[PDB]
């Protein structure tokens, strides 16, 4: 398994989503969220006032883990975690919430070098 992988995520709007989250515990949606990367079942919820009430705890966000570079347009990103405003991981800029994908539509891919950690 290479440190980084390049993805192009669907970036879908919070109404659209139907499977609000990755499970019931930190570990479990840090879990499905990787395998769902890994089958390309993943989507992206970009933050907003309204956004996260409307999503399932725990939460898992993709936070910027560098500024130096970008690489090939793809901003490097790390998997960090929220359960009652405790955050698992410490990292830079939430680009999103992670989502379950069962076929919505996107309204744009967002492309990231993501970080298996
Ligand atoms: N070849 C590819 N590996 C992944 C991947 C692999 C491991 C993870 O923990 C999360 C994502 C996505 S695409």
């Amino acid at each position: 398994e290479k440190t980084h992988v390049q993805l192009s995520l669907p970036v879908l709007q919070v109404r659209d989503v139907l499977v609000r989250g990755f499970g019931d515990s930190v570990e479990e949606v840090l879990s499905e969220a990787r395998q769902h990367l890994k089958d390309g079942t993943c989507g992206l919820v970009e933050v907003e006032k309204g956004v996260l009430p409307q999503l399932e705890q725990p939460y898992v966000f993709i936070k910027r883990s560098d500024a130096r570079t970008a690489p090939h347009g793809h901003v490097m990103v790390e998997l960090v975690a929220e359960l009652e405003g405790i955050q698992y991981g410490r990292s830079g800029e939430t680009l999103g919430v992670l989502v379950p994908h069962v076929g919505e539509i996107p309204v744009a891919y967002r492309k990231v070098l993501l970080r298996k950690n």
